[PDB]
């Protein structure tokens, strides 16, 4: 019952969401109004690390729910299933669709973080995945 | 283009979703097993920070979605529509669904990190949360 913990992961779930409305307003591109960031999350993970169950537990979605999602990008034909497997047009949204986005975010980082907190956060965020992630 | 950058948010997403994973294989309460933790992030947003369209943008999903996924959460009467709402119920499922949380992150990171960094992250991620929060 650690309050630094509890305030840490609440700020944690606030950068995710506040970072997530900030650039659905602020990006102009095709791709950031045809694809939610949720169906990016579902490209990304068959890009890098995918089963219909395990994309569920990664995403936090219910096993139940993921059907119905996956239909949506069957139909747009960025994934296909046979596992889930990316298409060259899924590859390509995806490169696309986080070019975007990172470039957004360098853009309004700049002058509002310096060098050091940006080489930081890349040290602690590579420590805290290696604790997080499962074996 | 700052590989730095990519780096940085590429990081953020994996401890998202890592994180996801570790918590929801590694704790034992029904209320993790009930609740998804995208349910749990609709009764955050309406008790912290709710119509429709708002927590579409704020949880990263198309407009489209958000009615069928609100359906279930009013089956199990944890919100109500009126602004979505929380219930005495969904208060209740939230704060023990967190408490669940934190106490599992705090004993996760026993021994792992420690004090100092604990506190630079509250400190790194207040900042972080105050750039990308929009007006
Ligand atoms: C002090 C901060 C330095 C790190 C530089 C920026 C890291 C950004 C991490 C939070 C990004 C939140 C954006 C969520 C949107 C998404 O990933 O689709
Ligand atoms: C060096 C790190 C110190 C901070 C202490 C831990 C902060 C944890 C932040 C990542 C939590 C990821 C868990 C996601 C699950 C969820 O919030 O439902």
């Amino acid at each position: 019952m650690d309050k630094r913990i509890q305030e840490a992961v609440s700020l944690f779930e606030e950068v995710l969401i506040y970072g997530t409305e900030r650039v659905i307003r602020s990006v102009d591109d095709p791709l950031w109004r045809e694809y939610s960031p949720e169906q990016m999350q579902v490209l990304k993970l068959i890009y890098k690390e995918i089963t219909s169950g395990r994309l569920a537990i990664l995403q936090g979605v219910h096993k139940s729910a993921i059907s119905n999602r996956l239909k949506k990008l069957i139909e747009k034909e960025v994934i296909s299933i046979k596992i889930l497997v990316l298409t060259a047009l899924g590859e390509t949204v995806i490169k696309q669709s986080d070019a975007v986005l990172h470039e957004y975010i360098g853009k309004l980082m700049t002058n509002k973080v310096d060098d050091q907190e940006i080489e930081q956060f890349l040290v602690t965020f590579r420590k805290l995945k290696e604790i997080l992630k499962m074996n």
